[PDB]
């Protein structure tokens, strides 16, 4: 909630509560895993208007879990999730630096709207598909003010040589273009970058660069919204073999995500959606699965302060998957006190 | 302080910075410690009126420790304490679901009510008595609207298999009844819960449940402070052997806690205090003492932001107990910036 | 920005998101590093009104990093800077404790005031020349009221025992005089303290006593500052040998610190400076460089929320140094959104 606006400057403190459990049968062969997930967010978001022509403006949050004890666990999935600082000057562009969300998350961003699960693709510290360190992005709104609804974005990421591959990525260029109208949205966004010699001395994946791609079709108006998505990569997609003790990345995947909702007066929000996640070429193994479920789920809001949901995880994933991926469903409950 | 209402919504951020320092003789065999202990907490509470008949609420609450360098040891002690979302329902009930106080602390409150120690039997993440991940509460004030100064609550607690046996848990369900009437009250509570293989592969405890329960008494009213409070408990108490290198449960303990106060005009509040915990059927040691104790204390307020205060251990451990329990006294001295 | 005022007290819960990067040859033969240097800060301030002759207050501030991954290196670098309670007294004085600056500080701060780099002397939990943990701080503004310009602080500090010589110290006492008069400033500080028999246990270093000094003189006024600091050191400055993968305390340093900035009414804010820290009589190498650079830089303020900066440090230090020191010049840029 905006808490302070004076001078010309607002900041906006804000966070939630949030009370989870998964359901599943027993975690271990699951899609969502089994038991208490409750967390916390907090951060602030700010905009101070420099002159007429000119913002400035910044933003972090960060991840409490709320599922560890108060001793030597309790840390386990804290982090920073956004930290980043920019400027946006009227007709000609926003400019930011920091930990944001890459730029192929613009197009998974369109069906990425689940209450719980959802959006399986847009990996953490994964390049360009979801939130990263050390991007620059520049963005533009409506082709410079020249044509309402056209807009793209071009983001350069800086490598991260860190002690797991997991979680490096060596440097590469990003960008995105959309246009919408009239609740009508496409989207396309592409994005590589080198590898480093830590995420090629791994068995899985072959090649010193990394690829991602994906499209998105959207609608989105009188109360409906309907999205999809399709996806490529290479050498991008990290991918575990648990039989093994194995781990890297899959030299090609191909990706499809669909969903439906509906907003209901009242506060009801029906969801049903697909994804399959396939990958191809792994050293071992050859094509397969990394995800595939059909979704039902609802939210009900309350208010803009309050909601609580439901999300049903059908997994088709099967029982004899060559790396071990769960074949049970998931279901999470989840309620929500949010400012 | 309340730093947001608008719509119908207000959100309290908040926090106090504690500088704290414990005296002991040299702090190994003390009940204390000996050193800097300093530390700040910071939290958002906050309430929605969904209705005239229903509120949404949440609140989050963590400890960043101040004693610790800003080196490798930086997180040690730094913990969230609370994380949870619920609703109220006006003569129907409240029901939150996340991390906090299990519900025999509502006896256990009565007590717990010194400037720095006391609460010595409320442990963290263990069962019902202290703050604990993953229980659904209900709780119901008046009765319903029926009957005013009656009020009760029942917790289910979902298993927490965690890689210490000290912070697991089994599933468990729990409750209290309390009755107050001119400043009176009474109160009981109980618990019991399945422990895990991991806590029973330990020496120490004997059984395949755990079980709590606690007795309150207490006068609050013309500015007299008096409490008292009863407790036992099975498999649920931990412990620890250190000559042994040797840790677990105490199969049996009985434990009581005893509190005056006074809060005078000017803002000075005396303390003094007892309290007591005795383990039994321990093996290999027998019966032998957990906590053993006169207080002398007391807290000046200036004001509703700021206080200073003093508490005094007079520990009545005994040179020779057979888990080594801290024999030496200890005070702490401190100062509170809050909001 | 203050978000709370009302009864007596005012509360300031701020932060800042700062978008950095650093550029050297390669980082690790460098001073600053190469890459992405990200991170936000956040914190409270709070100050209350007791009476006309007495206020309450206090402050937490914590370092949250934006450069690692949401993975198990998500918290490097996390910490809390700052926690201490206070009261200040009319004429009489102010007394606070917790984790607060060193009193040496109060002279190295004269010089610690380029964008990004400087201040290489004011380590951290390094006694009294940085923050540090268990401080008992008094400070007099104004001898008393009696002579306006003449301030005085004096300083305990409580030893820290710690799992590492570089974070632990031993019991010790600091002071500070300072007289400023109209632009003109100059200030002495020193402190000692007892040394533990962990840091003594280490090759470098020799002593059972730590010493640190500095005096400092600065110009500020008209829109020009300029500062210089001296100072020396025994067995204080922490320091490693990379080759004989060595550690411990340089058992004299001599320092030296100059800086100059113009500050411009559209809010370029432009800083040349230098800077020299030699350690002597070291275990096996003798008389050896830390730290020896010019810097140039400069800072754009948009307004009291938004920056942006560089910061380029040409590194004299030399391509043998006996201990390994980074021989390669870093540049930092810079964009700080702060509320
Ligand atoms: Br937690
Ligand atoms: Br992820
Ligand atoms: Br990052
Ligand atoms: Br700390
Ligand atoms: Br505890
Ligand atoms: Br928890
Ligand atoms: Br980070
Ligand atoms: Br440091
Ligand atoms: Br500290």
């Amino acid at each position: 909630a905006e808490i302070y606006n004076k001078d010309g400057n607002k900041v906006d403190l804000y966070g939630k509560a949030v009370g989870l459990h998964y359901f599943s049968k027993g975690g271990e062969n699951s899609y969502g895993g089994n038991g208490d997930m409750t967390y916390a967010r907090l951060g602030f978001k700010g905009e101070t208007q420099i002159n007429s022509d000119l913002t400035g403006y910044g933003q972090w949050e960060y991840n409490f879990q709320g599922n560890n004890s108060e001793g030597a666990d309790a840390q386990t999935g804290n982090k920073t999730r956004l930290a980043f600082a920019g400027l946006k000057y009227a007709d000609v562009g926003s400019f930011d630096y920091g930990r944001n969300y890459g730029v192929v998350y613009d197009a998974l961003g369109y069906t990425d709207m689940l209450p719980e699960f959802g959006g399986d693709t847009a990996y953490s510290d994964d390049f360009f598909v979801g939130r990263v360190g050390g991007v620059a992005t520049y963005r533009n709104s409506n082709f410079f003010g020249l044509v309402d609804g056209l807009n793209f974005a071009v983001q350069y990421l800086g490598k991260n040589e860190r002690d797991t591959a997991r979680r490096s990525n060596g440097d590469g260029v990003g960008g995105s273009i959309s246009y919408e109208y009239e609740g009508f949205g496409i989207v396309g966004a592409y994005g590589a970058a080198d590898r480093t010699n830590l995420q090629e001395a791994q068995p899985l994946g072959n090649g010193k660069k990394a690829e991602q791609w994906a499209t998105g079709l959207k609608y989105d108006a009188n109360n409906i919204y309907l999205a999809a998505n399709y996806g490529e990569t290479r050498n991008a997609t990290p991918i575990t073999n648990k039989f093994t003790n194995t781990s890297g990345f899959a030299n090609k995947t191909q990706d499809v995500l669909l969903v439906a909702q509906y907003q209901f007066d009242f506060g009801l929000r029906p969801s049903i959606a697909y994804t399959k996640s396939k990958a191809k070429d792994v050293e071992g193994i050859g094509d397969v699965d990394l995800v595939n479920y059909f979704e039902v789920g609802a939210t009900y809001y309350f208010n803009k302060n309050m909601s609580t949901y439901v999300d049903y995880i059908i997994n088709q994933i099967d029982s004899d998957n060559k790396l071990g991926v769960g074949s049970d469903d998931t279901v999470a409950v989840g309620i929500v006190y949010q400012f």
